[PDB]
């Protein structure tokens, strides 16, 4: 109990100093080839703000913490985790793409591909929330959830990789994280919650830390 504050703390922290940086990031000035870097930022400022949102809520709650509250990270993944999935796809065609595509292009073309995969992510999301709030047996959610884990990012992979070796080793590292999440949801509530107020550093604020510093490099090679 007194290791998940502590890690609570620890998370908001680092929260704290990528909000700052990504702000900063905004104002950057990019060359047209690169302006989808911006937009991806947009994004993960929007993750962080609803992460930040929560982790207030769980140190308030802490505080005097009465029952296993693992359960209401899921009113947070259930809106960052598809934004997160968007901004992959994205950086993926920005990787691919040799004139300056932007988001809005992508959408255009491929919303209904999009929609499947945050439905994909979302029905992991269900079926590991039924599991966490013991409706059904953690073997079943692991299953389930596994299921619909591998399903999202075959998605992702057979559609936007597209043979680019750099997307190949972004999207290991991104997989490997996200399977973490299911391997923390085996574990008792303590070091569980642990587990997830760190991991949550890992996939969204290391991330938008990534976002700035391609951002900074694509800045300085226009100036
Ligand atoms: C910022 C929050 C993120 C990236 C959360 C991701 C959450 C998961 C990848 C959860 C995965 C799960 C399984 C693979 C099976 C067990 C149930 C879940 C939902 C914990
Ligand atoms: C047991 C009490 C549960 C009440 C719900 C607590 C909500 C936690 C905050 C999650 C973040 C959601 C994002 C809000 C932005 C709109």
């Amino acid at each position: 109990m007194d290791n998940i504050i502590m890690t609570a703390y620890i998370s908001i922290f680092v929260q704290i100093i990528t909000a700052i940086i990504s702000v900063y990031g905004l104002f950057i000035p990019l060359n047209f080839k690169d302006i989808i870097l911006r937009e991806i930022l947009i994004l993960e400022l929007i993750v962080q703000i609803i992460e930040f949102i929560f982790y207030i809520w769980l140190i308030i709650t802490l505080q005097s913490i009465n029952e296993d509250i693992t359960y209401v990270r899921y009113f947070d993944w259930v809106l960052t985790t598809p934004v997160m999935l968007l901004t992959t796809v994205y950086f993926f065609e920005y990787m691919n793409s040799d004139d300056g595509i932007r988001k809005k292009e992508i959408n255009d073309r491929d919303y209904v591909y999009l929609f499947y995969i945050c439905l994909s992510n979302f029905f992991m999301l269900l079926i590991g929330y039924l599991g966490e709030t013991k409706q059904i047996n953690k073997m079943l959610t692991l299953f389930g959830g596994s299921f619909f884990l591998f399903l999202t990012f075959y998605l992702l992979y057979v559609k936007y990789t597209k043979e680019n070796w750099m997307n190949y080793l972004v999207f290991g590292a991104m997989f490997l994280l996200w399977a973490l999440y299911g391997f923390a949801f085996m574990f008792p509530f303590s070091i569980k919650n642990q587990m997830y107020n760190i991991l949550d550093i890992f996939s969204k604020n290391f991330v938008s830390i990534f976002f700035f510093i391609v951002i900074l490099n694509q800045s300085y090679k226009l100036l």
